[PDB]
């Protein structure tokens, strides 16, 4: 299996998002993914194979990176991937590397100040993300009722913010930085905390060791290449 493979090939190929900023976001001048998360994955591939130019990153979102893991077209997946009991059932998830929370991002012509604000919002997520759940119950925790549209991928929400199609694009918040700009913003209201771990395909429990104890024995790398990109 699956350690085995990987030296077979002689490279890892990991699915990383690229689109978040200071974790995997693409420099089209270089055609290039950069960011925290890739540097986990150079790390994680040079541990198991010596170098860490031996990788291959896969641009995968929320609604294509299970699909990809699932066919063996990448071996693990560091793309701001929330551990969730119910996704625990069917990946495998390395112990944290980080955390984040949701967040809103709106139009500044709204004004709205928080989410108390918002009653009859509705609000745009992404098909596959711990989204809806987390907002769904923040918003009955404070007695609001809102609304959900659901979109296969982050830009297409944002269009609809950008067009008033939705009353609010939510997400992780470090998604949301990749997507706010002069016209909107980002509440300052934080929900579900979102812990990140690295995921690979349930048929491997050496590989999936292997992976969970390179997070812990790897803390204090992981931790400050958190820091040099600003985490
Ligand atoms: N972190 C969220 C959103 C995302 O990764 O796109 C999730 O795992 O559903
Ligand atoms: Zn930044
Ligand atoms: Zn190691």
């Amino acid at each position: 299996g699956k350690l085995e493979s990987i030296k077979s090939k002689g490279q890892l190929i990991v699915g990383v998002k690229n689109d978040v900023p200071h974790y995997a976001l693409l420099d089209q001048a270089t055609g290039e993914i950069k960011g925290f998360e890739v540097d986990v994955a150079k790390l994680l591939a040079k541990s198991i194979l010596g170098d860490d130019k031996k990788i291959k990153l896969v641009a995968v979102n929320a609604k294509t990176r299970g699909p990809l893991l699932d066919n063996g077209s990448v071996d693990a997946v560091i793309a701001t991937f929330t551990i969730t009991p119910e996704r625990k059932r069917i990946y495998n998830f390395s112990e944290p590397y980080y955390q984040d929370a949701i967040g809103l991002l709106v139009l500044k012509e709204k004004k709205y100040k928080s989410l108390a604000d918002m009653k009859g919002a509705n609000i745009g997520v992404a098909q596959a993300a711990t989204t809806k759940k987390a907002i769904g119950e923040a918003a009955k925790k404070i007695g609001i009722d809102v609304k959900f549209s659901e979109f296969p991928d982050y830009p297409s929400i944002k269009a609809a913010l950008d067009a008033k199609r939705v009353d609010a694009f939510s997400v992780d918040k470090s998604i949301l930085l990749g997507y706010v700009d002069d016209k909107s913003e980002i509440l300052p209201d934080s929900f579900e905390p979102q812990s990140y771990g690295i995921v690979t395909k349930k048929d491997d429990p050496a590989f999936a060791k292997y992976v969970d104890d390179f997070v812990k024995e790897h803390k204090n790398e992981i931790d400050a290449l958190a820091k040099k990109w600003g985490l």
